[PDB]
């Protein structure tokens, strides 16, 4: 059989019976290239950026000094550490600093619809002591349980540091994980999973330590 906490590591989003297509391409925006090469085109008034979309290549004028392709450049923080949260299984921690609204990683499975999802609980996932699964899209989920990345080990918190946001990139909806705050050294990634995360309808005590705790993992105050 497979070891304990074995999953396959993936490079991208496998698709079973759903493919989260967006039905956007972005095209040209309004944006200026720096003269300075080195410096970033496409930031925050970036019109593409402010659809939450990715820019596409052929189109976008600042070329390779873009900062609104994250996601499909992979520009994952490198820096990411599994460790031993306490009460809380695996963690995943940050050995660096991190600033407010930073692109930390991409949220990796298999996308699935609900249905199939629900078919996958019954079958197998209904008496496991941890859960993978993030809300998508309408009908849809990425389900972590068999197939991912280290993204899959980051906990929940009452009082999260992390959230999720969806992006359509080349076509397709992906969810990135992004700092909400600045975090020093050493800080455990944590997200709301009440915000982000399907409901898989099992019933967990939430350790985060937070006087805010609502003491049940995506409960209610
Ligand atoms: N996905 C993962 S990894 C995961 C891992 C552990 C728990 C949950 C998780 C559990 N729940 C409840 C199940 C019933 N419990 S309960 O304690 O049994 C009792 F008794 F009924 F109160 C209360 C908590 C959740 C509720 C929501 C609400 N969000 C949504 O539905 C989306 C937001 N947009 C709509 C989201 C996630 C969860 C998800
Ligand atoms: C997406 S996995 C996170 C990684 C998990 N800790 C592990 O060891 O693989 C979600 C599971 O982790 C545990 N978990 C996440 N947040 C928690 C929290 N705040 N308190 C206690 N357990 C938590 C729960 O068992 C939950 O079903
Ligand atoms: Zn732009
Ligand atoms: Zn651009
Ligand atoms: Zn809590």
């Amino acid at each position: 059989g497979a070891m304990a906490g074995s999953y396959k590591k993936i490079r991208s989003n496998v698709y079973v019976d759903v493919k989260p297509l967006s039905g956007y391409e972005a095209t040209t925006c309004n944006c200026k290239k720096p003269d300075d090469d080195t410096r970033k085109g496409c930031v925050d008034d970036c019109l593409n950026r402010m659809i939450f979309a990715e820019c596409s290549p052929n189109t976008c004028p600042c070329g390779e000094q873009c900062c609104n392709q994250r996601i499909q450049r992979h520009e994952w923080v490198q820096c990411l550490e599994r460790f031993r949260a306490e009460e809380k299984g695996w963690g995943i921690r940050t050995k660096e600093p991190l600033k407010a609204g930073q692109f930390i990683i991409e949220y990796l499975g298999e996308v699935v619809s609900e249905q199939e999802f629900r078919n996958r609980m019954i079958e197998q996932y209904h008496n496991h002591s941890d859960h993978y699964c993030l809300n998508l899209d309408s009908g849809m989920v990425i389900d972590s349980y068999r197939m991912g990345n280290e993204a899959r080990f980051i906990n929940h918190s009452c009082d999260p540091n992390c959230e999720m946001q969806k992006w359509s990139v080349n076509g397709v909806y992906r969810i990135g994980l992004y700092a909400l705050k600045d975090m020093p050294a050493g800080t455990e990634l944590t997200y709301d999973y009440n915000f982000h995360s399907f409901n898989v309808e099992k019933q967990q005590l939430c350790k985060c330590g937070f006087e805010k705790c609502r003491g049940i993992i995506g409960g209610k105050s």
